[PDB]
């Protein structure tokens, strides 16, 4: 009998199972596939405050969002980190006097306490953007590593005593004789289990209500908004630091983000999606799209081409009826019953990456009535799992290459960026690169896909490759297929067990 039962490992999933363990309950977070796979693998890795949603007047949520930037980069240095963002002054859009309140709004709607002020900019001759464009501005937000912050996260369940099972899909939850009965099985060998629970967590995401119509036979409080975004990846679109936001002439807005020093990811898009989350994917008039955005602000054009990688997800979204997905509401919804004073259910109704510990806090807060002696909320004052650093740079990857001196300037970058404080426990008694194992590419080695396996849950190259790294931006097709062979036979025994 497990106290807590959370099904989903996506952020709000991970972020909910994190808190309760925290707390003392004993948690038990089911994943269908992988930690990540869905939404939170997909997002823009922004943590935000979301000024676009100003002009819609969503103050609670902006102002959540905006005060949890400086909680989050608290949380988890490592992968967290602040980003300045340029706007590109459009008159015809909006009037500079409009943009010159709203930036004192993001600036004292949350109160921060080390992110920079906020700035006009002029446009030269010289500059990347086209000359017919003069004037912008510049504010602070930050970006994370959207699939990491999952992983730090369902590393935290562990470290609290808490179990997490991923590639096992619950098929069904019923409440009986005052508690949950829960099923699930194995995705790959059928294995099927049956847990009984005190209260039970549906954070499925985009699955929300299907898991209430399929799972629970019970009516789902709220209806779901599948709205697609999709975002595409290129070289670098110059040598900046900064990013874009974009005034497209439909009133949406759109990122030009740099990414791994290396690429940029533009995005995102707005489109209506009924069917398969896990089928989703770019359609010809996002890139089209996005490239417009893009194109009518910068000098450097870009074609079809020169994209490198696309992605895409499903944005739940509680169903507020808007007319215009741009429209419809970012903020959450907790919805909470029980039957006879027992076994609740708490479902999770969207849940933007930037809100998710204070969503995971006012879940836990929801629940507490049902648990004698449950713990306090504390996660403000955590450390994520990899956050024991301090400066990523910065410096904790130049104190890595201090301690482990075989190390390169670029594996030092990307094991600090990636692991954090976990980098030691992953090089454990390594004092060479020869040391590190087989080479797969791109200085990725048998140590860190090790590592993955031991403790990140990695069970399928794309996991490795996609989720707990990017490290699939590089390797070429027979590499990632070396990766999913050494998985196969790492994973297969010789380790999983027969003892
Ligand atoms: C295009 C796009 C860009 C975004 N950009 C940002 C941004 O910049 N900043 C920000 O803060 N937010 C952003 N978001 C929003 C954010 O990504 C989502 O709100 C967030 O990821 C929601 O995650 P979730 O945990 O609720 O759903 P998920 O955890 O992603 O989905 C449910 C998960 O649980 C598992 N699961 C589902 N059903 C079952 C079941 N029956 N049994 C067992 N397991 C199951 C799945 O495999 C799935 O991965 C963006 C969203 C989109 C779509
Ligand atoms: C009647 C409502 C008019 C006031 C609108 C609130 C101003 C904030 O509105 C926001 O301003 C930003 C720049 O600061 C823009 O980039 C965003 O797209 C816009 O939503
Ligand atoms: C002159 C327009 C060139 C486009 C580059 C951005 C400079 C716009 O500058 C001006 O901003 C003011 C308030 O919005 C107004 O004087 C005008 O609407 C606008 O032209
Ligand atoms: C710093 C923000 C003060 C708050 C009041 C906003 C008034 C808008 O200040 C803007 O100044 C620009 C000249 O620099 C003009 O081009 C714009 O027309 C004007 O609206
Ligand atoms: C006196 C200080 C002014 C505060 C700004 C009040 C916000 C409403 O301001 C109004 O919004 C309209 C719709 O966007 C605009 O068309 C109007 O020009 C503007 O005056």
């Amino acid at each position: 009998t497990k106290d807590l039962i959370v099904i989903g490992g996506g952020i709000n999933g991970a972020g909910i199972a994190a808190d309760a363990a925290g707390r003392g309950l004993s948690v038990l977070m089911l994943e269908a596939q992988d930690l990540a796979c869905a939404t939170s693998s997909a997002s823009s890795k922004l943590i935000h405050g979301g000024l676009r949603y100003l002009e819609h007047y969503e103050f609670r949520l902006v102002s959540e969002a905006l005060a949890e930037r400086e909680v989050l980069l608290k949380m988890a240095p490592h992968i967290a980190f602040p980003m300045r963002f340029r706007l590109p002054h459009r008159p015809h859009l909006r009037p500079a006097w409009m943009i010159r309140i709203g930036l004192f709004m993001y600036d004292h709607l949350g109160k921060r306490t080390s992110l920079p002020g906020s700035t006009g900019l002029r446009f030269g001759a010289n500059s990347v953007l086209k000359p017919e464009i003069k004037r912008g501005f510049e504010y602070s937000d930050c970006w994370v590593d959207d699939a990491r912050l999952v992983l730090a996260n369902a590393q935290m369940v562990v470290r609290k005593g808490g179990e997490v099972l991923t590639r096992t899909r619950a098929t069904s939850a019923r409440r009986e004789n005052g508690l949950w009965i829960v099923e699930a099985e194995d995705i790959d060998t059928g294995k099927k289990y049956s847990w009984q629970a005190r209260g039970l967590v549906n954070a499925t995401g985009p699955w929300v209500k299907q898991f209430f119509d399929d799972g629970m036979h019970l009516p789902s409080p709220y209806g779901i908004r599948l709205i697609k975004g999709s975002h595409i990846v290129v070289p670098r679109v110059h040598t900046q630091k900064q990013a874009y936001i974009l005034q497209n002439e439909d009133k949406r807005i759109v990122f030009v983000i740099p990414w791994m020093d290396e690429f940029s990811i533009i995005g995102t898009t707005d489109v209506e999606y009924k069917g398969d989350p896990k089928a989703v994917k770019i359609e010809e008039s996002e890139i089209n799209y996005l490239l417009n955005v893009y194109n009518t602000h910068f000098k450097k054009q870009l074609s079809r081409d020169d994209i490198v990688w696309t992605y895409s997800g499903v944005r739940p979204l509680c169903d507020d009826e808007s007319d215009s997905p741009q429209a419809i509401t970012r903020d959450y919804t907790l919805d909470i019953h029980d039957e006879n004073g027992k076994a609740p259910l708490l479902s999770v109704f969207g849940g933007k990456l930037t809100t998710y510990r204070k969503l995971a806090e006012h879940a836990l807060e929801k629940l507490t009535p049902y648990y004698q002696g449950i713990g306090p909320a504390w996660t403000k004052e955590s450390v994520l799992p990899g956050g024991a650093i301090e400066g990523d740079r910065d410096d904790y990857a130049a104190r890595l290459r201090r301690r482990y001196p075989f190390l390169t300037e670029s594996l030092a970058r990307h094991y600090a960026r990636t692991y954090g404080s976990n980098s030691e426990l992953l090089l454990g008694n390594a004092g060479t690169v020869s040391d590190l194992g087989e080479d797969f590419g791109h200085e990725f080695y048998e140590a860190e896909l090790k590592y993955l396996v031991d403790h990140e849950w990695v069970r399928r190259a794309d996991d490795a490759l996609w989720r707990r790294t990017k490290q699939g931006m590089w390797l070429n097709a027979d590499q990632q297929s070396r990766v999913s062979q050494w998985l196969v036979e790492y994973t297969q025994q010789r380790l999983s067990l027969a003892s």
